[PDB]
This record gives structure tokens, sequence and C-alpha cells, in this order.
């Protein structure tokens, strides 16, 4: 997260860290046994880490649970990043509490202008590399489809939305991938892509979660 703020320990209880020996992506806990992330975060050997603040120190609220299976969206295209969504099942159910909690799926799609919360442990510089160890947060509005398409000609599908600031300075970044965009207590987006981070006229692009609720529910119900 570039240009954000320190969230505060366990203030984003649905935020998870995906760890394969090291943090590589975020995700969102959507019930006691399932996480939603980006398809471009797919890899084998994933441990889901819940209740994290400092991802480098055991602070006492963590639950470390290995993934039993991953399910990438059947229509995911890694070139265009269309359908950039993946489900991850935990080997055992997380113990839910105030600091480890699921985030509800959307009943409706959020409109342009809606204020959302984007979070993650990604790079905090738009040119440097500095990785924070504590969770970072950014409040950002969803941008209009027209402005999003104008920012990225030929690349924005109906399964994507832009959020952030055309002026730059505030954005998600590398390592935030797969993490949540939450608006009014619902998961509306997944950190997906962009051109660099926090650059003028290149806002973050996010997977449009409301298009996938049926797939998510059916997949969970049979797996
Ligand atoms: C180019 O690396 C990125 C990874 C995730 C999200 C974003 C959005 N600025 C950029
Ligand atoms: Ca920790």
């Amino acid at each position: 997260i570039v240009g954000g703020y320190t969230c505060g320990a366990n203030t984003v209880p649905y935020q998870v860290s995906l760890n394969s020996g090291y943090h590589f992506c975020g995700g969102s806990l959507i019930n006691s046994q399932w996480v939603v992330s980006a398809a471009h975060c797919y890899k084998s050997g994933i441990q889901v880490r819940l209740g994290e603040d400092n991802i480098n120190v055991v602070e006492g609220n963590e639950q470390f649970i290995s993934a039993s299976k991953s399910i990438v969206h059947p229509s995911y295209n890694s070139n265009t990043l269309n359908n950039d969504i993946m489900l991850i099942k935990l080997k055992s159910a997380a113990s839910l509490n105030s600091r480890v909690a699921s985030i509800s799926l959307p009943t409706s799609c959020a409109s342009a202008g809606t204020q959302c919360l984007i979070s993650g442990w990604g790079n905090t510089k738009s040119s440097g590399t500095s990785y924070p160890d504590v969770l970072k947060c950014l409040k950002a509005p969803i941008l209009s489809d027209s402005s999003c398409k104008s920012a990225y000609p030929g690349q924005i599908t109906s399964n994507m939305f832009c959020a952030g600031y055309l002026e730059g300075g505030k954005d998600s970044c590398q390592g935030d991938s797969g993490g949540p965009v939450v608006c009014s207590g619902k998961l509306q987006g997944i950190v997906s892509w962009g051109s660099g981070c926090a650059q003028k006229n290149k806002p973050g692009v996010y997977t449009k979660v409301c298009n996938y609720v049926s797939w998510i529910k059916q997949t969970i119900a049979s797996n």
C-alpha cells in the first residue's frame, strides 16, 4: 500500500496473509474454512495466516492453517487478467473471534464514488521498494467505468473496476495482490493489477467480486 496508514493490529479481521515460506499475497476470509484471493496468486504449498499484524513476529493472535485445495476460476486468463479470482480451502476451520472474522459477500455491486478500504502488506513506495511488516490500509473511492477505461484503453473488462486516485500518490502495490477491497462491510474487490503503483492516471484495478458470488457459493457448497 502506497500512501496509506498503519491499520492497527487486528483491525481488519478478514485480512489474511498467504505464506509459502514468505508472504506473497493477501486474501479475504469469507467463512471459517474458505479464503478468496486473486487467481494470479495461485501456487502450491500455501499456508493461510489469519490474525496477523506484524507478519515477521508471532504476536499471539495468529492462526496458521495449511490450504487443502485451491480453485482458480475456470475462465481466468493470465494474460488479460480477466476473471482474476481464486478460492482456497483451509485444512481445518479457523476459530472465529473479534480478531479473526469472515467478510460478507456482496448482495449488490458497489457503484463508482463508493468509499472502500484496501489493505495489505505490499510495497509502500511508488519508486523504491520498502515492505512494511505491519498491515497497511488505504481509503479509496471506486472510479467510474469511463475513467477506468480511459486510464487503461483496451484492457478493462466487465469483471474489473478501478479504485483510487487519478492524481496518483495513493494505491495498492506489489504484495497487496489478492487482498480485499471492502465497501460498507462487503467484499467488493480483490487487488488484481495496475501499471506500477500510485502513478498519475494509473489507478489500481480490482476484480469485481459481485460478478462471482454465484460461482463462489456453488463452489463452496460442493467442495
Ligand atoms: C504492478 O504491481 C501491482 C500489484 C498489485 C496491485 C497494483 C496496483 N497499483 C500493482
Ligand atoms: Ca504475526
